[PDB]
C-alpha cells in the first residue's frame, strides 16, 4: 500500500546515499550527478551543493501516491525529512 511504497522510497534514498559516500571516500567530494530510477509513485532527485561537500536526495510523490509524509529527503549528514512521524529507515 502507500505506506509500503513510502518505505520502499526511503530504502532507495538510503542505498543511494551509501553509493554517494563511496564516491566521496575515493574523491573527497560528492559527484556532479547521480542516475536515479523513478517509479509511478515517486520521482527521485540528487542535488549536490555548489562546493560538492553536501547534497540533498529527494523522493517526491506523484499524484498516484497519496501519502501524508509528502516529499521525503535525506542529506549528506543523514538528516531525514519529515523529521518525525515518517521515516523508518
Amino acid at each position: 500500500g502507500k505506506q509500503g511504497r513510502r518505505f520502499d522510497a526511503q530504502q532507495y534514498l538510503v542505498t543511494s546515499a551509501q553509493a554517494l559516500e563511496r564516491h566521496y571516500s575515493r574523491n573527497g567530494l560528492y559527484p556532479a550527478s547521480q542516475s536515479l530510477a523513478n517509479s509511478p509513485y515517486y520521482s527521485f532527485s540528487y542535488t549536490p551543493t555548489a562546493d560538492k561537500f553536501g547534497f540533498s536526495l529527494k523522493a517526491v510523490p506523484t499524484n498516484r501516491q497519496s501519502d501524508p509524509c509528502g516529499t521525503l529527503s535525506l542529506d549528506h549528514k543523514g538528516v531525514r525529512v519529515p523529521a518525525t512521524n515518517c521515516w523508518s529507515h
